[PDB]
């Protein structure tokens, strides 16, 4: 049901992601591959995400190319990351080396640092919203996407959202939260990369009470070969104290990411 302007210039392919749907497409003039995200409309949440996607341009954030708006849906031509999401990559590989995990955290922290410099909190940083990028070198980067929950922090936020595995304890406590919930989610992800399981796993109230306690353990034998530098960084990212918890700048300054 797609407008002529899109089909005129793009050959729409298979669905690659399923509120919205994402499809593969080929730009006819160049044969270069892109992504088409189709957001269905109701008879304010879409306006917010496009306003964010218009402002965010960063090599580690999925780029918005152009918008085609019709009454029933909104069409977004977006960058295609051909690696797939990080969730599928973690399912196939089990765990990563410290060198691979540290380079991936460098990409995530770069995107978060850029977002926080705009006072944008993502609020949905998780492996399903990270995309693995294939370089010419064979090296792989990460790109952050899906800003449907992103918002500008002009004061403390209180709305509970995000996937519980990655949700910061201040969100669960409903006492107010800001940009640093993104750092906590990045800390949980880094922890998953280094060992293959989340730091807080629960049994749904068990998981929340464990996050609120925020006791990060590095169990044997899974963490025996992991460096103390990595355990220090993850610990500083997963601090319950919002003031002591690392900012994205502090994450990037840490030796393990350098
Ligand atoms: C070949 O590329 C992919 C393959 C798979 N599948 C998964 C299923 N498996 C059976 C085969 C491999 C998946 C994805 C991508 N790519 C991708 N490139 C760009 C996205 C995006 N997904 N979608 C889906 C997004 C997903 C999360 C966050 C943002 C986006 C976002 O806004 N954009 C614009």
């Amino acid at each position: 049901q797609i407008p002529a302007t899109i089909t005129e210039r793009y050959k729409v392919g298979r669905t690659i992601g399923d509120f919205a749907v994402v499809k593969e497409c080929v730009e006819r003039s160049t044969a270069r591959e892109y992504a088409l995200k189709i957001i269905k409309k109701s008879k304010h949440m879409i306006q917010n995400e496009v306003s964010i996607l218009r402002r965010v341009k960063h090599p580690n954030i999925v780029l918005l190319i152009e918008e085609m708006d019709v009454p029933t849906e909104l069409y977004l031509v977006m960058e295609l990351v051909k690696g797939g999401d990080l969730f599928d990559a973690i399912t196939s590989t089990n765990k990563y080396t410290e060198r691979d995990a540290s380079g991936m955290l460098y990409n995530l922290a770069s995107a978060i640092k850029y977002l926080h410099s705009l006072n944008i909190v993502h609020r949905d940083i998780k492996p399903e919203n990270l995309l693995v990028y294939e370089h010419q070198d064979g090296s792989k980067s990460l790109k952050l996407g899906d800003f449907g929950l992103a918002t500008i922090v002009d004061g403390p936020l209180y709305t509970v959202c995000g996937t519980p595995t990655y949700v910061a304890p201040e969100i669960i406590a409903e006492t107010g939260y800001g940009l640093k919930v993104d750092i906590w989610a990045a800390g949980v992800i880094t922890y998953i990369l280094l060992c293959g399981f989340p730091p807080f796993r629960g049994s749904q109230e068990v998981l929340f009470d464990q996050i609120l306690m925020g006791q990060v353990d590095f169990p044997s034998p899974y963490w025996d070969n992991v460096s103390d530098s990595a355990k220090e960084l993850i610990t500083m990212m997963l601090l319950v104290d919002v003031d002591q918890r690392f900012s994205a700048v502090q994450v990037l300054e840490h030796p393990w990411v350098n």
